[PDB]
């Protein structure tokens, strides 16, 4: 019963397990190869990243902040703004 | 300081009874109804009345089996005992919104 | 958004100054006698009349002073102005089911 990976706000799928690092801010991060139902926005920054340029991933459904894309590319998604459950 | 049942005010746990599983005592997660729960995790709790065998499907938590929670006066769900496991062997998960918390 | 008391529909608060006091702007809690609250969190609000003098007795939330909060228009009880801590200094607690929310 966590297989899949939601937005902790609204529901919207966004990973997988399947598709599967602490850091700090100048966060429990899960990367992930695939994504779906974000919405990235704003150009590409190099600014602290904890790995690669970063852009904003909003849940596409509730516009919750849910983590970054980078970019060969992957996503860095915030552990606690997700919800797991089975498939 | 304490948390009692929201629909008829049984004594359940305590402020001071919150474990943090794997970094956190919330945890939000979804069963397969669709169903969203921002769950507590407390080492103890009373006033509860578990009901039917544990089982292992579906739990949020790996190595653990879970049994429902029934409040034991009104018979409302505020969650799982959960067992089977180690470091710690049991512990309760509790629906944060079915708790009602306040002075002891 | 705003919130209006569901009296008389005075402006009380927006959703913009929604505040996560301890992880969540929703606490449901108990006073000594009993009653049980779902209190909303926000960092401002207007159109209230604050009663009394602040008191420590019994605070919901640690390090805070509390004062009963009237609608100034109609009267009715809509929640508690919080003072006294930090980060924030004050805040408002106002009952969920004594507003209406509804666009600006
Ligand atoms: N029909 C249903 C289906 C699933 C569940 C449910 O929550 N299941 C939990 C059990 C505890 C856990 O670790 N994971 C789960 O998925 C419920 C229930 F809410 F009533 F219990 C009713
Ligand atoms: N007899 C009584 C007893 C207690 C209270 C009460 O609300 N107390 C709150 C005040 C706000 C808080 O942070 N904690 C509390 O315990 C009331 C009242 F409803 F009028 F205000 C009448
Ligand atoms: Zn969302
Ligand atoms: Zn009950
Ligand atoms: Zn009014």
């Amino acid at each position: 019963g966590a297989s899949i990976f939601r937005c902790r706000q609204c529901g919207q799928t966004i990973s997988r397990r399947d598709w599967l690092h602490v850091v700090f801010n100048p966060f429990r991060v899960w990367c992930f190869s695939l994504a779906q139902g974000l919405r990235l926005i704003g150009a590409p920054s190099g600014e602290f990243s904890w790995f690669y340029d970063w852009t904003i991933a909003l849940c596409g459904q509730c516009g919750s902040h849910l983590g970054w894309h980078y970019e060969q590319t992957f996503f860095g998604l915030i552990k606690d703004r997700l919800a797991e459950g089975p498939a």
